[PDB]
Order: structure tokens, then sequence, then C-alpha cells
């Protein structure tokens, strides 16, 4: 089923306590949502589906190109499908910068607040506010207003300090903790940047420093007069694709509960489609006067292959993040 | 918007009065539903989107493989999307033989009946019962029970007499009127077999006798005491793809209000994907130790081309059926 806010909070709480994390898989369509959930279910794991602004716009179709519509349509699809699986699936929206808040996060928050006031659950269980392109103080100020709105909709806010490419400071950690607290003001996830980069590159290109995360927890713990080993932040690891298994295990140790994967699942989806087209070249194309072969230009023939391949990569992520076999069900 | 039962009846009513017909486009996913509606909108036309048993199963994902779930999920997606377009889009389910009635049409009828009993609209505006593989008497006995159930849910039932390849008799037309009436017991669409075949083949292979439909109308009019130019039947034309201009135009004069298109839109969807993979072979594949090119293995890059190409084929079908520019809006 779709994770209720209570289940989602327990998912993240148990992951934090036990040092594992959930893959958050970017999805653009019915096929990729199906692939991601089957992946979670196959791994016996709960999981996160997320829609970027570009992904939501894509999902709304070329005739609409409206993020809210695409997000809502894909969410409504997902609510029906997820009901048929025993694992818990949370819906999340991915980076929303300042100039998109009004056209994406804020109206989605409103939709959920309306559902909640009627005694139901929010459509999405978390939304990301990405303010990494403005100064930390502006970012946190916007975060504080968004947190009030999110809390009323029973939604968890994710925020970003520092930049993801295509290294957060100790003082930034303190400001954040001073502004947002440890979650009394409502639960939030923190994407702090330790060298992470969107996309997949020749390995060794991207230099991760998970120790930045360790230091952030210590500084926050000290500010809050908590245990030295306390972990006041729930971290998010952006740019998960192409990461080393040892990088991942270290980040898990420091309180990463969510790791975003997009590029590697994109490659997994597309790879068997390219393969289908090449091996079936003379059935997918009408060649030498022939009319082609319906069985192979039927989109389901190759999209089922893409789906299965993407699921298998999701199962791999569940094992990399140690959430495999951990579904709260 | 999604067509309400009343505007669907009006769409079909005006199509019949004016000798035009709607494309009924088979869709399996968010991308194809988006392509189909964008096509209708581009043509200034209302339209029908349909889910086969296979399409619905695909839509539910490999981890579910359940027809009702698939149909319902795609339908909920489509309800959100269609609301953003001025044109009317009716949702239909295709081809359900006897052994699948209990797992597809009947359960879906109940879902819609529940929505209607609470004062809402049905989730689908029509469902097809395909009894072409049973004797006509058994066909019509099952149809009578379904039609009562369909009408109660404000849903149009489509039935098939005779057979779609992969030519209806005079008395079958009379039996059909005998069993189901002319719409007083609930509206239904009639797929009568005049030589239709599913799929696209070499020209001259499929030989249609559209005059069978003229004879069906004239014969039913006589048995009903109506004027000779009455058209008691609303006909559906199966095997639309790769059909000739002059047969379609002839069929439109005889009361065809719905033409199914599947194979041609599948080819249109796939063709640019194939092209993308070939021209981009060394970006969609990780070749010679390179990591590929994310901008071309991102599924959106080729799926947007697929969707646009499908929408253009849908626009063509609207032009061929003369419903282009006719949207009730
Ligand atoms: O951190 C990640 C994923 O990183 P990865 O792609 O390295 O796995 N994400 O936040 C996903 C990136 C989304 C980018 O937006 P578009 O839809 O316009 O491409
Ligand atoms: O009449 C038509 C279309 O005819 P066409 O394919 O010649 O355009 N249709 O009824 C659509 C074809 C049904 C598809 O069956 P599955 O997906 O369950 O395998
Ligand atoms: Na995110
Ligand atoms: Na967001
Ligand atoms: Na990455
Ligand atoms: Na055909
Ligand atoms: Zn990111
Ligand atoms: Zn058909």
């Amino acid at each position: 089923p779709i994770a209720t806010p209570e289940v989602y909070a327990e998912m993240l709480g148990q992951a934090k306590q036990n040092s594992y994390a959930f893959p958050a898989i970017n999805c653009t369509s019915s096929e990729t949502v199906n692939a991601a959930i089957k992946g979670f279910a196959d791994a016996g794991s709960d999981g996160i589906i997320q829609f970027s602004t570009g992904g939501a716009e894509f999902g709304s179709g070329l005739g609409v190109k409206d993020m809210v519509t695409g997000a809502v349509a894909l969410a409504e699809f997902t609510h029906v499908i997820a009901a048929k699986y025993p694992v818990n699936v949370a819906l999340h929206t991915d980076h929303c910068p300042k100039d998109k808040l009004d056209s994406y996060v804020r109206p989605l928050l409103a939709i959920s607040a309306q559902r909640v006031s009627k005694g139901g659950n929010p459509l999405f269980q978390s939304h990301m506010w990405d303010g990494s392109a403005v100064p930390i103080d502006e970012n946190l100020a916007i975060a504080q207003e968004l947190l009030k709105a999110a809390a009323a909709a029973k939604i968890i806010l994710e925020i970003e300090i520092g930049v993801v490419g295509g290294y957060t400071s100790p003082e930034d950690f303190e400001k954040t903790i001073e502004a947002l607290g440890a979650g009394e003001h409502g639960k939030y996830l923190l994407a702090a940047t330790f060298g992470n980069v969107h996309g997949v590159y020749k390995p060794g290109n991207v230099k991760l420093r998970p120790d930045i995360l360790a230091q952030g927890q210590q500084v926050a713990a000290a500010k809050l007069g908590l245990p030295a080993d306390a972990k006041p932040f729930d971290f998010v690891f952006h740019g998960g694709s192409g990461s080393l298994k040892s990088e991942i295990e270290e980040a898990l140790r420091y309180g990463v509960v969510k790791m975003n994967v997009d590029t590697d699942t994109q490659y997994a989806f597309t790879r068997p489609i390219a393969g289908h087209m090449f091996t079936n070249y003379d059935g997918v194309l009408k060649v030498d006067g022939e009319v082609g072969v319906k069985k192979v230009y039927d989109p389901r023939s190759y999209l089922k292959k893409a789906e299965a391949s993407m699921s298998q990569r999701v199962v791999q992520a569940c094992n990399d993040l140690h959430c495999a076999g951990k579904s709260l069900t």
C-alpha cells in the first residue's frame, strides 16, 4: 500500500535506528512506477517513488506540460497499483527550487492539506525544497514557512544545504539545527552535500566525503546538548547512481535514510529496449517492402523488458542500502 | 474532460447523424494515453481511449498482472490528465471473451455501479463483450444480462456478432434487435463483421463488404416499423489500422460511429524509438569502455518522440474519420 504518514515516519525511524536506508527511485510514467514497486516488493522492502519537476512535466504529457497535473496523475496511478503489493511505498517530489514552489510544491501541499482536513491522508508523504542555490539563511527562512505547511498536511519536508553537482560546512549544520530544530517543529530530511553529483561518470571522478555527515551529527548533537553519538539529522544521499558500495556503507553509518537513484535505473530501463530494437531490427522497421512484425513493434514487447530490467536494478539498490527484507509488513 | 455518460451519448449521437466516427485508440500506459489525448486535442476532436485485456494486464505491472487493477489505475491517471483538455475523452475496454468476463468486465461494471449509486459518474463509459467465439444465441443471452448491468451503471455496452480475423448474416441482425432492442433497453454499439481483420498487412489482403452494414440497418428498420433511412444500429469498425479511404468513407455512411485503431499507432509509437536507438547506439549503450550518454538513455528523450509520433497518427485517424474539428466543446 501507499505509506500513510505514520508508517512513513516509522519506516524512516527504523531505518535510522538500524543504519539502513531506502532507495528513492525517480519515476516518469506508469511503466517506471510499476518497475520500481515490483523492485521493492521483490526485495521484500519498503521504498520511495519520486517525481522530479521534469519528470512530472513529462508525465502530464506534451499536450499539458504542467508539473502539478503530471505529479497528481502519476500519484493517483500509483495509489491504485501500490494497493496490490504488501510493501509500503511512499511518494515524494524531488528538487523544487524557489521559482518553482508556486507551480509545484505549494499547490501539491494544498491538495494534501485538503485531503487531510477531510479525515484522509496526503497524496504525497514528502516534498523536497531545494534552496541550495540561495544563501543558507534565505534557504532556511523559506524552509521554516514550508515546514509549517508540511506539518499541517502530515508531510515530511526534505531540504538541501550545499550543492549537488552535474561540501557542506560545520556552520551550516549549526544554522540548520538552530532554525529547524531536531524535529519538534515537524520532521524533515536533510540533504547535505558531501561531494555528491547527479549522473554517472568514469568511476573515481566523483569524490565523496561521508565524514562531513559524521561531523554534522556531532555538531548538531553538541548544539542540542545530546549524546556525542547522537544522530539528530536524517540525511538524504543525492546522486546515488554509480556510487561505490563502501561509500554507501559509510554514509549509512552517519544517518543516511534515503538515497536517490535515477541515472542507473534510467540506464537499466533503456538498455534492453536498445537491445530489442537491434536484434529485431527487421520486425520493428518495415524493411525491403515487408510490413514489419507486429509482435515486436508492439510497445509492450520491449517495455516489459525495460520494466523487468529496471526492477532488477531496484532490487540491487535495496541490497546496497540494506533495506532488503526489512518491510514493516 | 472525461466524457460523462450524457456527452458520450451525444458524441455518438452527433457522429451518427452527421456520418462521422471516433478513433478508439488502444493505450497501455501513461505515455500512450497522453499521446492519444494530445492527438484528439490537436485534431479538435473528441475521442475514445480503450484498454484491452492485455493492455490492462500490462498496465498493472509485471508484479501484479491483474486486469481490473491495470484498467482502474490507467483510468484514474486518465481522469486527471483529461481534465486539462477542452475535448471529451471516453474510456472504453476492448475485447473481453466469455472466460474473462468475471475477471474484467463484470468487476469493472460493479466498480462503476457503486460510483453511480453514490451519485457520481462511471469510471469507464463503455465496455466490450466479445461473444464472437460462441454461438449467436448464447452471445445474445449473455449480452442481455450484461446490457441491464451496463445500463444501470450508465455505461454503453459494445457487442460483437460474427468474427474479427487476425461476414455477418442478415438474420443475425434480426436476432440482435430481437434480443436487445434498438436502445430502449439500454444503448449498445454493434460490431458486425463485414470482413475486418486485426493488424496491418500487404494491401489487397483484407476485403471488406461495408454494404452488409447498410443491409443490417435497412433490415432492422423494417422489422421495427421505422422509415427505410433509419439507422437503429450504432456500428463499430474493428481492424481500423491500414484500412482504405474509400471503405472507411463508405462505412461512415452506414452508421459506423467508432473505429478501433491499434496496430498503426503502435508502429507510430515504436518507429522513432527504433530510430533513436540506432542513431544514438553509442550513447544508449556503454561502448568501448565509455559510460554512455545520459541525455539519450534518459527514457524521456525517446519517449517524447514516440508520444509525438503517435499523436500525429491519431490526428491522421481523426482526419480520416471526419471527426476532426467536431469536438462538442
Ligand atoms: O539524486 C538524484 C539522482 O541521482 P542519480 O541520477 O546519479 O542516480 N535525484 O535527485 C534525481 C535527479 C532528478 C533530476 O531532474 P530531471 O528529471 O529533469 O533529470
Ligand atoms: O480493432 C482493434 C484494432 O485493430 P488494428 O490493430 O488493425 O488497428 N482493436 O480492438 C484493438 C486490438 C486489441 C489488442 O489485443 P491485446 O492487446 O489484448 O493483445
Ligand atoms: Na529528493
Ligand atoms: Na519537490
Ligand atoms: Na550519481
Ligand atoms: Na487492421
Ligand atoms: Zn538530487
Ligand atoms: Zn477489435
